[PDB]
């Protein structure tokens, strides 16, 4: 929503469905809660199901 | 298979060995069930058989 802002409304958006430097930073912290912390809830919760 | 119709029986595919928008789809899932599940059932089996 940042990155593109004069799209008329299209279907090529369901398709893919100006200060451009606050889209770096909150870029990294989704990393930082995908593959670090749920990632390592999954291993938790399916190491601690086996027995 | 979907992406190459017309490969008439060759060498050529035994060393490989319309409507392509399934393709993303089939091919998304493929890896949550590769990169998520399975891996995740080879940490908790062996991390309960080192006892």
């Amino acid at each position: 929503a940042i990155l593109f802002p004069n799209e008329e409304p299209s279907w090529k958006l369901a398709k893919n469905i100006t200060g451009a430097w606050i889209v770096p930073a909150i870029m990294a912290c989704y990393l930082l809660v995908a593959n670090i912390l749920l990632v390592n809830l999954l291993i938790a919760v399916f190491n601690n199901t086996f027995f």
